């Protein structure tokens, strides 16, 4: 698989986090069965092993309640290890820890607050009084005294970083008062855990960054070089600098960081001396993580580029990129959010020759952002969270936390009449009981703006066979030309075959060519790709959509409307020579199927016929009655038809209508309901001062209004070009 | 021979290494026979000239169990000299070796770790003792001694280089101990024999550069002069900086390499000062090359180029390059991915004048990079490289590093439910067991995306006649038209007649015009450029192919699909009026053939059609009954076709039918057959929870399918063009 790096390993180390019963802030206690597998005693110092890198020191103990696969410990321990109920730590023998020399602790500043009293004298002293509580350094507890209990963090230890309290050991509390914002922001550190929609993308990165870095002789043994350039690259705010904070905090390696902007702010000399001085302490720490962020802002293209400093920058960055002598262990990563801005010798075998795409997420992906940044926020009960997922569209990473932040602003604006702006502090009523509510999350989605909406989306398609009405047979050929080269690719090499990975549907308007394609491509659960003639047409860059294609293999790639196009043929004919060119060096890819629709058969190039590029043309009929009543239940299975409604009827009277004709038919049948409806509670308004289903009635007078969309010459051209399309070239 | 100065001198000096028997680290044997050819004595301390100018110093002995052609010696010997079993070295007398004053000598880390006895003493002593062991600076040697042998490297003698150890001579062994990285470091130092499919390549530059080196009398006594300046190009990834690290390690010049992004990086002033630096020390050394690799980074095109320092170290790189004596016997190599982005001044006579073309591999030499990147990669026995090789299409070797890499880390994802990216240390029973199978290298493979794929290939294509069914006129004339001025030009001197280098194909489509063209290429074993019509349109550059087709000779250069440009005519217009120029230009070469196609002889441009472009016209035409039974017989030769299958019925049923025709007729019975194999797997999967061959039935259902791609009024219109083609030109 491509994310067993992401896997949890399940050793008998790992163990899951539990409510404590009596166990204080340097306690765990463990199942007595579980110490005889790890044999570990009672009294023993442990060390776990948590999220962001974080450790803490306690002492083992022996609970007859405690679960083979968990373990036991109070809030403060599950603090200090950033981890939280539900989640798994690891654990091992701590030896050789030695008794504190002197431990230089400080207090939290809101739990001082108003607090005069010696905190060593009245909360340190009894709380290490013999009881040889295990510490480490920057380790967060809650020690109890006075009228208030007040947290104290160990800043620095002798020796380091672990130690034992020891009565002989020196206590002190001297120092500025550590501020709970510090330690607020500390708190608040980006993890893996705090990405969404990146599972695989964050795997690649564990594999290119984490392991060659992690264990080098891996690489040794099986004989190979590890990368040493990593580019992760994506739509503006998909989250490429989030996943950098979260290698940083969540490497063990030496980590960098180099910002495009800061580099290039600088006078001409101290840019390069910070790129210099950047790589130099990348290798003399051995496993290092070299970020630049913003990577097009240092290294556009020398060809494109004005200053002389601005090409002295990318030519210093190459040779930096060069001199990484690959037993250095440095990885140099970058993002970038214009892949092709940047200098192409800087993607080159050696240099950033790796590529993640952070691109952009599908509704679960950007589900799990949502719960990532609503998860601190104040939630009502009737918030839905996979709703609001569904509705954005168009939404990065960015666009999702903009979003969250405009429904809490609703929120407030439904509680101003209960606050001032000018209040010296506002009320603690008002605080408690603010909460963002399904109602402010519409208004949120009403008025964003997502940044991504004018890009490709390459994602599969939720329309399913169900949503097509009849067209069995072609259903049948898109099988047998889409599923099975790719399910089962031995039988076509058992008979020497090779697969056709082109198809033109072609045939009257409205008959479900695009419904065809999207459906075989959810089918096969393939990316889909679609690429309208008209987005063709206002566009080089359609070798990015084929090399899109590519990436995301196996991939349906659509293009609809072929039509529009041909009526344009100049612009149009270096897009189709371009299109037919990228099909040429297409067919090694035996996994992207292209499929190309037209509703006028007899203006198609030629070219596009020819066996190779789209030879298997399928022609979708205008449908047949029983067809007409597959269209007709598949369009109304979200309406609630009323049971009287004859769909056999209404396609024995409807003739020679498109699909898109029986979808209009059914589009006034709901617009008379909603008219009925409407008028019927106006009018229980203004007496006061229904309409459950769409019944016959409104089919009636809609269908009395239903206008065939082809013409009986047209149905007879497209039935003549049935037969005669694959003679289009040669005269 | 272009290649013979890379074939073996096979001189009696030229032995083949063995086995050892008895011989240590200090002695080599050989038959007596050899050494009376060869007048060596016995006691006698020879030097052993092996691969990257290794050198190593031993005893020749006597061996009445050692081959005439081939020497003894152990893996110690066989590792100083890098050279392998099988490989072959070089033997001659070595007088005047003198007793060592005092050597310094070192040990490897691995060898010495934990271990911390006396290394002279207890092992340095008694393997020197008395036994007159001759050595070399630099030579790595295995001393046995206390529980584990410890190897040693030889850093400084006195004299240098060589020396010989007599017991009045100091061994001392302080000093930091030799780390293994920097012997491993030296012993993958790349070679003539870590270039793949560059054989042709290799000994142009072996010629340009060795040979004026080595033997400047050569020249002067042929009363000729060398070339200075040698520009290797070729596609990013191809090893033209490979090469540059190869003749650095093997040759005996000295070896000075600048490189473009280095120069440029440093400030306005430092570059011009090290390029004058550069050339001023390959002057002081008399035979030198001087390696300017990215020569496009530090010199562009001077007209399009916008800072002063960028345009003045291309005049100082001009003048360096004229200050060349002639008589210094400094050779200046350059390498660049853009060859025409360079100052067309550095390409003129004295500078940078001849070029070498490390162009994309083909099968086979991509075949031959494999295997030397997978050379120390633990590759499991199923792995079939000459597959890997085939499929790998539009690859460099950079490409194949790559996929080699892919499919490494596709082994290691493979058994992550056995490691941990965690553990301290990996475990050891899984890097023994850490292999590459030939399944990772198909899923690298299916992943992989060429850097090389959108560019001109040229090389034999591998359609045969035997891919042809009909057409033995045509084959005679193509054969006649093709071969026999490449094969029998004195017959064409003989009668005073000149070649025509140009054919046009046309006729239906479908009739087997592409497969023609690429037919004869292979026949002729003449490189095959293939240009469609459509690459033409989407296009200064048709200059780029003739003059690809020219270096490339005896080449095929196919315009194929010339209708699409024919229905273009803008674009077109200037694409045909180049292409007509630069075929009048390309009357010179009397081995390049031109060949054209289309499928719409009544729209070509009748300036094809000049005495002296294409005039001769070949009309492929619709194939007949016997051809039919042919193309049907070609199509089925890789597919398992049952016997009952009458091939001359359903050749006599189609009759109207192309070429293309019959093999969509051939698909669909494939089709059929894989749609009925699949239907019986899973009616068998479905009764636990065949079809081997092609039969009657699935030609007989494909067949009623059958559609004829060209009409019988197109037929009769192609017929009437096979009459009056040459008379399109004048009205
Ligand atoms: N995949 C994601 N998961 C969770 N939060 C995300 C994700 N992507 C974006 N965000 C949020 O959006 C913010 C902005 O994302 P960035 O990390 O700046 O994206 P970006 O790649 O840097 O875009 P740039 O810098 O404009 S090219 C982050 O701080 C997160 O709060
Ligand atoms: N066979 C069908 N089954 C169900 N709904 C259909 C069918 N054909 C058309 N429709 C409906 O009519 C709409 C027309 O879209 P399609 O027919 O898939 O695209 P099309 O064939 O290119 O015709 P266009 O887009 O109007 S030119 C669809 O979105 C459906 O709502
Ligand atoms: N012909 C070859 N034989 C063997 N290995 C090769 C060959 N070509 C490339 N490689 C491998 O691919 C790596 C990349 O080759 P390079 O030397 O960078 O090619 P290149 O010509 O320098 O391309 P540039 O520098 O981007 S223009 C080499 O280090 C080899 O490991
Ligand atoms: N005479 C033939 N013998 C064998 N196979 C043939 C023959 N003619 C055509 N084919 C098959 O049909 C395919 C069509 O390619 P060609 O006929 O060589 O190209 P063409 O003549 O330019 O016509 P196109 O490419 O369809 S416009 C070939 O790749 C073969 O698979
Ligand atoms: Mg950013
Ligand atoms: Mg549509
Ligand atoms: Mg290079
Ligand atoms: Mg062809």
């Amino acid at each position: 698989l491509s994310t067993a790096i992401l896997k949890q390993k399940n050793r008998p180390n790992r163990l899951i986090v539990d409510e404590a019963i009596n166990e204080d802030n340097s306690v765990v206690s463990l199942s007595q069965p579980k110490m005889d597998e790890l044999q570990l005693f009672r009294g023993d110092t442990v060390l776990l092993k948590g999220k962001k890198r974080r450790e803490a020191v306690c002492i083992v103990l022996s609970d007859d309640t405690c679960s083979d696969e968990k373990i036991r410990m109070n809030r403060v321990v599950r603090n200090n290890l950033r981890v939280r109920l539900g989640d798994v730590i690891s654990i091992q023998p701590c030896p050789d820890v030695k008794y504190g020399k002197r431990i230089h602790v400080l207090p939290i500043d809101d739990t001082v607050e108003g607090i005069t009293g010696n905190l060593f004298e009245v909360y340190l002293k009894p709380y290490f009084l013999e009881a040889y509580r295990p510490i480490r350094k920057g380790d967060i507890f809650l020690v109890r005294g006075g009228m208030r209990a007040v947290e104290f963090k160990v800043v620095e230890t002798d020796p380091s970083p672990y130690c034992i309290v020891a009565p002989d050991t020196v206590i002190h509390c001297e120092g500025e008062p550590i501020k709970r914002e510090d330690e607020e922001e500390s708190l608040n550190e980006v993890g893996y855990d705090d990405i969404g929609g990146c599972r695989k993308q964050l795997a690649q990165i564990k594999e290119m960054v984490e392991l060659p870095l992690r264990h080098p002789a891996l690489f040794k043994a099986i004989g190979v070089k590890p990368p040493r350039g990593i580019l992760l690259y994506g739509p503006p705010g998909t989250g490429k600098t989030l996943i950098a904070r979260a290698v940083a905090n969540e490497t063990g390696a030496f980590f960098f960081l180099i910002n495009g902007p800061e580099i290039m702010s600088k006078l001409a000399g101290e840019s390069e001396s910070n790129l210099r001085k950047a790589f130099e302490e990348a290798e003399k720490n051995a496993p290092a993580i070299i970020f630049i962020d913003e990577l097009d802002a240092i290294a556009p293209k020398r060809e494109k580029t004005h200053g002389e400093v601005e090409r002295r920058i990318v030519s210093q960055l190459l040779t930096l990129m060069d001199g990484l002598k690959q037993r250095a262990h440095v990885i140099v990563m970058a993002a970038t959010n214009r892949p092709n801005s940047i200098d192409p010798a800087l993607r080159r075998f050696g240099r950033f020759d790796r590529e993640v795409d952070i691109g952009i997420p599908d509704a679960t992906g950007r589900l799990e952002i949502l719960q990532i940044h609503t998860k601190n926020m104040k939630l009502a009960d009737d918030v839905d969270l996979e709703q609001v997922a569904n509705e954005t569209h168009g939404h990065v990473g960015a666009d999702l936390a903009a979003l969250c932040s405009e429904a809490a602003l609703q929120a407030i604006r439904k509680k101003m009449d209960l606050i001032d702006l000018e209040d010296e502090t506002i009320d603690a009523e008002v605080m408690n009981s603010l909460a963002v509510t399904m109602d402010d999350f519409r208004w949120a989605l009403s008025q964003s703006n997502p940044s991504a909406l004018r890009e490709t989306v390459v994602e599969v398609p939720q329309v399913t066979w169900e949503d097509i009405g009849g067209l069995e047979d072609v259903k049948r050929e898109l099988q047998e030309l889409v599923q099975y080269p790719v399910e089962h690719p031995d039988k076509f090499l058992k008979f020497g075959m090779t697969p056709s990975k082109g198809v033109l549907f072609y045939g009257p308007p409205g008959c479900g060519k695009t419904l065809l394609a999207k459906a075989i491509a959810n089918e096969c659960q393939a990316n889909f790709i679609s690429i309208k003639g008209p987005e063709l047409l206002t566009m080089a860059n359609v070798r990015e959509i084929f090399d899109k294609a590519r990436q995301a293999a196996p991939c349906v790639l659509f293009f609809d409307e072929l039509d529009s196009i041909a009526k344009a043929r100049g612009a149009a004919d270096r897009v189709i020579n371009q299109i037919l060119t990228e099909m040429d060096g297409m067919s090694t890819k035996k996994n992207v199927f292209i499929i190309g629709a037209t509703n006028r058969p007899d203006i198609i190039d030629p070219a596009i016929l020819r066996p190779g590029r789209l030879d298997q043309l399928i022609y979708i009929p205008l449908p047949d009655e029983k067809s007409r009543v597959a269209i007709l239940k598949a369009n109304l299975r979200k309406s609630p038809v009323a049971k009287d409604v004859d769909l056999e009827f209404l396609a024995k009277m409807t003739n020679g209508f498109s699909g898109a004709d029986l979808t209009e038919i059914c589009q006034r049948a709901c617009k008379l309901a909603i008219r009925e409806s409407i008028e019927s509670e106006i009018r229980r308004e203004r007496e006061r001062q229904p309409v459950p289903e769409i019944r016959r009635d409104h089919f009636e007078e809609a269908m009395r209004f239903a206008r065939r969309s082809v013409s009986d010459n047209d149905i007879r051209k497209y039935e003549m070009f049935a037969q005669t399309l694959q003679q289009s070239r040669g005269f």
